[PDB]
């Protein structure tokens, strides 16, 4: 089976009734990388699944097409705290400057697995606007908001996050990181 | 963990209450490809649930043992469109040529999706009956029904699909294609 | 993504409501072997999902953390055969010696396929005390665990398996074997 074989099957599958079979196939055609998918995922974005959203989102993000990038901030605001998880690091992944303030706002949900999310995701973008909202989810009431946080701003670096740089053992190390 | 530690356990493992752990044990046992599960894995295609079903067949495929060609053409009448799905590719992967009037027959079936897995397993078998059959389902009303024929069509080949070789753009990357 | 961004997105979303992406998640964590995952998936075995306890066990049996060994011992004793599955193979993957008595005991297991799990957790594991015990096994009712504990005997190997060394061709393959 070449592959254009399976991303024409997996597309296909993507209507078929069961949920899990399309996000199976949703999650199959994120793994080959086929841009013919990215539409067909755009448009699971919407499925009445949240499961199948999840992995429609996740599935772009590996792709990485910029296609993506409006339909998955418009996932942001989806009910389902799994998919707004996804859409946030599928932007992440994806690394378009256009999700920088969606995803800072994405960084206040209510979700702290949403924050987690979204910290990452701005870390994987680097855009120097998230290094302030990042430094105050160091102070998250969620540990694992804050270690994300610290994650994130490490993954950005650059003078300014030199210059900024639990939080103060996070600078430390960061210093000690950057000068090593 | 021996392969086949793993195959005695995840064979075991398909008489689990939980429909998800037993269609997971299916999978497995489909990556390792040990042909201790292919009896097991054809009782799994009459498996309550569909989605064991589904990854019954899938697993056959993955295997090849020509053992499953009867059961996954009996699979071809599943109520279930995901169930046809998997029967139709795991014969297209199995390659016995008896799976060619049957999925023959598939290519009509009311479901796209089976329609486009049936079309793909016939490219897969590579038997000259199914080109004129694959020719009309060029033009079938869906889409990607019609790029699973072109696809397959590709991948027979020979001197009769080179004679009879949307439909115009096909043949002409496929000559192109050809003289290539 | 860097591997500890991974983990705490990973470890965040055990938290998720869908139950789905909890198991998941704590498939993920198992494949990516990060130790601080340990005592979220340690907590995870208390899902109220069975679905997440199983995936959290196979979980950390693939990470092969020693703090998971008194938790799997508990988990031995779950209402659900699936999770009995998981934690008995996660020990033996774990390999720690005070998992023996309590899978020795998972040996009589009403379900076959716990009892499968616990015979090859034991040949994983190497302890020589399980010896007498596997032989017993060798009379199983269900032909799979005897061919379970079969496997096993011949992973402990060992002076003792050689002097006690279906139980007939065990042995003859196992003495051929030996030889060889």
């Amino acid at each position: 089976m070449t592959d254009p074989m399976k991303v024409i099957l997996y597309i296909a599958m993507l209507e078929l009734e069961k949920y899990i079979m399309r996000a199976a196939a949703a999650y199959a055609l994120g793994k080959i990388g086929d841009e013919r998918a990215v539409e067909p995922l755009i448009k699971a974005l919407k499925d009445e699944d949240a499961i199948v959203r999840a992995a429609a989102a996740d599935a772009l993000g590996q792709i990485g097409d910029e296609r993506a990038v409006e339909p998955l901030i418009k996932a942001l605001k989806d009910e389902d705290g799994a998919v707004r998880v996804s859409a946030a690091v599928a932007l992440g992944q994806i690394g378009d400057e256009r999700a920088v303030e969606p995803l800072i706002k994405a960084l206040k949900d209510e979700d702290a697995v949403v924050r987690v999310a979204a910290a990452i995701a701005l870390g994987l973008i680097g855009d120097e606007r998230a290094v302030e909202p990042l430094i105050k989810a160091l102070k998250d009431e969620k540990g694992k908001v804050r270690e994300a946080a610290a994650l994130a701003l490490g993954a950005i670096g650059g003078e300014r996050v030199r210059a900024a740089m639990f939080a103060r053992k996070v600078a430390v190390n960061y210093l000690e990181t950057h000068k090593l």
